[PDB]
């Protein structure tokens, strides 16, 4: 199967969440996404068929992990745009507060915003996760783990919560009114010796 930011994965055959984006260790193929989407061995199937499991995972306290992807699979270094095309990927350099970004995932698709506050805790149920950064473009349940991107390329961070409505989305707020959550990149990547897949 093919690892592509943004799309559908389901863990233990249960719960859903969205790729964020495929990387290597070494030779290992993998992609990171949310902690909180899998404990440690979660077993992960993307289009109706196994292709890994949670390697390693932090949640709460920070909200990160990497899927390991057996080698039968393709890693795709782009994000889908839920349109038939791709983003393509290619490096993870951090954007300011003010400057546009998008985000991709299974429940609202392509979604764009601006980064609007970085260093942000988030008062989870299961505890607190802390240094999230904030956007405003929407989000809803099942887009968690997805890809955070500049239209230039740069990987941002994965989908980790926010203000969703009874709906179980922000979208049908407007942006000014939307607190939209991810975790960075950049330690992800550090901590578990990880290397984006670049396009």
């Amino acid at each position: 199967v093919n690892v592509l930011g943004g799309i559908e994965y389901s863990i233990n055959n249960a719960t859903l969440c969205s790729v964020g984006f495929s990387v290597t260790r070494g030779a290992t193929k993998g992609f990171v996404t949310a902690g909180h989407c899998g404990g440690v061995g979660a077993i992960v199937r993307i289009g109706g068929t196994q292709v890994g499991s949670f390697a390693a995972r932090v949640f709460p306290g920070n909200d990160r992990a990497w899927v390991s992807v057996g080698s039968a699979h393709t890693l795709q270094g782009a994000v889908s745009n839920y349109s038939g095309g791709t983003i393509a990927i290619r490096g993870s350099a951090e954007a300011a507060i003010g400057a546009a970004v998008c985000r991709s995932g299974r429940t609202t698709g392509y979604r764009c915003g601006n980064i609007t506050a970085k260093n942000v805790t988030a008062n989870y149920a299961e505890g607190a996760v802390r240094g999230l950064t904030q956007g405003n473009a929407c989000m809803g349940r099942g887009d968690s783990g997805g890809s955070w991107f500049t239209s230039a390329g740069q990987a941002q961070g994965v989908m980790s919560g926010g203000n969703v409505q009874s709906n179980g989305n922000n979208c049908g707020i407007p942006a000014s009114q939307r607190s939209s959550l991810f975790e960075r990149v950049g330690p992800i990547l550090s901590q578990y010796g990880l290397s984006l897949v670049t396009s």
